[PDB]
């Protein structure tokens, strides 16, 4: 294959071409069943310690939205879970779908929402930089939060009104002082597993830490998301949206239940 993508003779059913782990055994998102999740009460209560997360930039690039964040301490990390020690963030992320009822990654009991964000974390104690972790066991700690249509969520504006400088693959904007605290619900539980990164190079480096709690946004912030384009300045246009992977056999993993 030449490229991968979300597209028909790109898509997720044809990275095995390439990306032969696409058929490992620790691949995510998985579908959670949450009766079949282990209460697991030995688990640490999880800690998203973002006080002086310092954001840098936002960017589209083909495949997401994304912001990134200074990483040079452990000022930024996550801790405590199924984490033997903290995690340092790197970046947020997010995958959504053409309509309500698809788009985010991982389901529950069968059920998608609407869109999926991907807060992501890595080891920096044990590995040097953040693509050594990334392909590493134990490299990374990906946070998800699914997000509902609802009411308004107003810290949720300065992000998404930046969607327009970057609507076009490879555009990339200044994007400081945001904290991404504005985008986590209420409450810390969640489920947890090992497995994979959800996008190329697919590697089982990724403890998993999925959300109980949604948050809301509007039917309206929702739509700014479809506005952004898969594709570049001097191409035909074509929106993003089903961009994610659908969910992966478990093969035996253990999803532990924190509640
Ligand atoms: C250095 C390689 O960086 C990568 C590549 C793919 C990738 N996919 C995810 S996701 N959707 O959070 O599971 S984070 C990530 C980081
Ligand atoms: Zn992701």
């Amino acid at each position: 294959m030449h490229g991968w993508g979300y597209g028909q003779d790109d898509g997720p059913s044809h990275w095995h071409k390439l990306y032969p782990i696409a058929q490992g055994d620790r691949q995510s998102p998985i579908n959670i069943i949450s009766s079949q999740a282990v209460y697991s009460p030995s688990l640490q209560p999880l800690e998203l310690s973002y006080e002086a997360c310092m954001s840098l930039s936002i960017t589209n690039n083909g495949h997401s939205v994304q912001v990134d964040f200074n990483d040079s301490d452990d000022r930024t990390v996550v801790t405590g879970g199924p984490l033997e020690g903290p995690y340092r963030l790197k970046q947020f992320h997010f995958h959504w779908g053409k309509k309500h009822d698809v788009g985010s990654e991982h389901t529950v009991d069968g059920k998608s929402f609407p869109s999926e964000l991907h807060l992501v974390h890595w080891n920096a104690k044990k590995y040097s930089t953040f693509g050594e972790a990334a392909s590493a066991p134990d490299g990374l700690a990906v946070v998800g939060v699914f997000l509902e249509t609802g009411d308004e969520h107003p810290s949720m504006n300065r992000l998404t009104d930046a969607l327009y400088m970057v609507r076009f693959k490879g555009t990339k904007a200044q994007f400081s002082c945001f904290n991404p605290k504005c985008l986590l619900p209420a409450s810390r539980h969640y489920w947890t597993y090992p497995g994979s990164l959800t996008t190329p190079p697919l590697s089982e480096s990724v403890t998993w830490i999925v959300l109980r709690e949604p948050i809301c946004i509007s039917e309206r912030q929702m739509g700014k998301f479809r506005s952004l384009l898969f594709t570049s300045e001097d191409d035909e246009r074509i929106h993003m949206v089903n961009n994610f992977r659908p969910p992966q056999p478990l093969k035996g993993r253990v999803v532990k239940a924190s509640f």
